[PDB]
């Protein structure tokens, strides 16, 4: 595959702003720092650890291109 | 086996409208735009990767056939 | 073993109404039309697909038996 | 080990009844008819089908013994 | 490691009151009586017993040493 | 990899309080006292025991470097 790594890599690069539902419903904005299987670092004020298993979808702030 | 990848590849080929349901209740659409094992790329504005593991029920809006 | 599948299988060939409650409260219904270690396909005006890992209880509408 | 095993069978050969929460807090009850590693049976009018990965606790209705 | 045994085993031998919050919210209550790599029997009218992947976070009533 | 050992190990480190996020949308606060690739051990009054599968998010209160 596979799906996720250029998806990810691409908002990475792109410095794209995204918003990243979590499986609770609510919403974290910023943009992806770095991420590997396991988590998301997001940016912002902080760099926070987002379990990858704790969220739903990743939203990009606009259009993105990769595959 | 196995029926997810037949069931999700007739909806992307015939480029269905589907509701992904997720485990919180919370209703996506659009239409599937490609998937892999672990995230499907749900398409409309911009594609939002979503998390198989936070996905509860794929709901085509239309009679889909495959197997 | 093992229990599920035998236990499907009945509701699938019976063809017995069945609810299936999501690990957050949302009550589905329909016929399981086929299944796999991974999904469920849930019958009625479309085919709908349900992860296993979402679901919390299967509830046949009637007494099936299998083992 | 392991616990869950003799603690179950204890339960379903005393055939004692349970309340089964689930992950959302929704409680069920009845009397465990049969299990193996990734389900319990449940029984009262219908055998229902439980996922363990969608149990939060087991709470039987009097003390039961098994190690 | 690893850190969950010594912690748990902490808590079984000076049967320490501890509080289980489970991922819905929930708090259970009592004494961790026996636990493996899945569940945690908790003790005090019935042994109930709690799937660790329903658990978030094991509070101790008061400080427990281990390591 | 991997970028969850370096991250928590900084704020181990350096002591910094964190707010941790359950998947139930919970916050809960203190200083990670250990972790491992199944828990993190979050003090201040008693040690809690948290699981990384029950965690969403861990924010940290100040900037923290480490990669």
């Amino acid at each position: 595959q596979s799906l996720q790594d250029p998806f990810l890599n691409a908002l990475r690069r792109e410095r794209v702003p995204v918003s990243i539902y979590l499986v609770n419903g609510i919403k974290l904005q910023g943009q992806i720092e770095s991420f590997d299987q396991f988590v998301i670092l997001l940016k912002n004020t902080v760099s926070q650890m987002v379990y990858k298993h704790a969220i739903s979808t990743v939203v990009p702030s606009r259009p993105v291109s990769h595959h």
